């Protein structure tokens, strides 16, 4: 079931991430935390125009295999 998506960081460049189709936003953000160090309070993410909110699922945006998500800083 799972499956590698991108999130695009503050320098640009992106970091790799295996998740699960209906993962949360919650665990999306902890991912990001483990690898730039970043708390989840403090990362902001949108994808395809829409932001990702928590207690929310990576399926409410439609965010299939390759997708990039954008990060922003709070």
């Amino acid at each position: 079931n799972a499956m590698q998506i991108f999130v695009k960081t503050l320098t640009g460049k992106t970091i790799t991430l295996e998740v699960e189709p209906n993962d949360s936003i919650d665990a999306i953000k902890a991912k990001i935390q483990e690898k730039e160090g970043i708390p989840p309070d403090q990362q902001r993410l949108i994808f395809a125009g829409k932001q990702l909110e928590e207690g929310k699922t990576l399926s409410d945006y439609n965010i299939q295999k390759e997708s990039t998500l954008h990060l922003v800083l709070r």
